[PDB]
C-alpha cells in the first residue's frame, strides 16, 4: 500500500461509515497493523492508506506480541474530560515533524467491533492520547490544526516544504497552504 501524507486532500475529505462488516475489513484491518508496525508508529487510520472510512487501528505498547491490538470502527466520542494535558506527538503524515499538542486527558467513546457489534469505553493516559489523534483523522482534522500559534510557527517551514513537495508531483498548488 502507498501512505497519504499532508497536504493529500484525501486526509480532509469526509469520511464514509462502515456498513460491511465482511472479511475485507479483517483484511484491511489486519494490514493497517502491518503498515503500523512496519513504520514504526502506534496507530493507524484509514485516510492514511487511501481509504475514506471511519476506521482506526493503535496499540499503546507500539511493538509485536505486546499490549493489546485495539480496533475502533465508527466510533463518536460522548465525552471530553475537562482536564487538558500536553504531549509530543508525531504523525505518519507529516515525515519529520513533531510538536506539543494540548489534548483532553480522558474520553467516553461508542464504537463497533471488527464484526459490528455496538460497544462502550472509556479511555485515558497514552490510549486517550492516540485515540484523539486517530479520531481527529477520521474527521478531517490534522494535528496541527490543534496547536497553538506558538507551536505552530515553530513548523511552518517544514509544513510549507511538504506542501512544495505536493506541488513538486503534481505541478499544481498546493490544495491548503498554512499560510492561509
Ligand atoms: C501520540 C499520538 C498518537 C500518534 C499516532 C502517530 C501515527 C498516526 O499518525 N496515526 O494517525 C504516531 O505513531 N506518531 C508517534 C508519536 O506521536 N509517539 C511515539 C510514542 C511517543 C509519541 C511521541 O511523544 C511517533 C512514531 C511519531
Ligand atoms: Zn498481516
Ligand atoms: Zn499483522
Ligand atoms: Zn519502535
Ligand atoms: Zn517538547
Ligand atoms: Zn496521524
Amino acid at each position: 500500500m502507498e501512505i497519504v501524507e499532508y497536504p493529500d486532500p484525501i486526509l480532509r475529505a469526509k469520511n464514509k461509515r462502515i456498513d460491511i462488516f465482511d472479511e475485507n475489513l479483517k483484511n484491511l484491518v489486519d494490514a493497517m497493523f502491518d503498515v503500523m508496525y512496519k513504520t514504526d508508529m502506534i496507530g493507524l487510520s484509514a485516510p492514511q492508506v487511501g481509504l475514506n472510512v471511519q476506521l482506526m487501528v493503535f496499540n499503546p505498547a507500539g511493538e509485536p506480541g505486546e499490549g493489546k491490538e485495539i480496533v475502533l470502527v465508527n466510533p463518536k466520542i460522548k465525552k471530553y474530560s475537562d482536564k487538558l494535558v500536553p504531549f509530543d506527538e508525531g504523525c505518519l503524515s507529516f515525515p519529520g515533524i513533531y510538536a506539543e499538542v494540548v489534548r483532553p486527558q480522558s474520553v467516553k467513546i461508542d464504537a463497533r467491533d471488527i464484526t459490528g457489534e455496538r460497544f462502550s469505553i472509556s479511555l485515558s493516559r497514552l490510549p486517550a492520547r492516540i485515540f484523539q489523534h486517530e479520531y481527529d483523522h477520521l474527521e478531517g482534522v490534522l494535528f496541527f490544526d490543534r496547536m497553538t500559534d506558538q507551536v505552530l510557527d515553530s513548523i511552518r517551514e517544514e509544513l510549507e516544504a511538504l506542501e512544495k513537495k505536493y506541488e513538486e508531483k503534481t505541478g499544481l498548488p498546493s490544495p491548503e497552504r498554512v499560510e492561509a
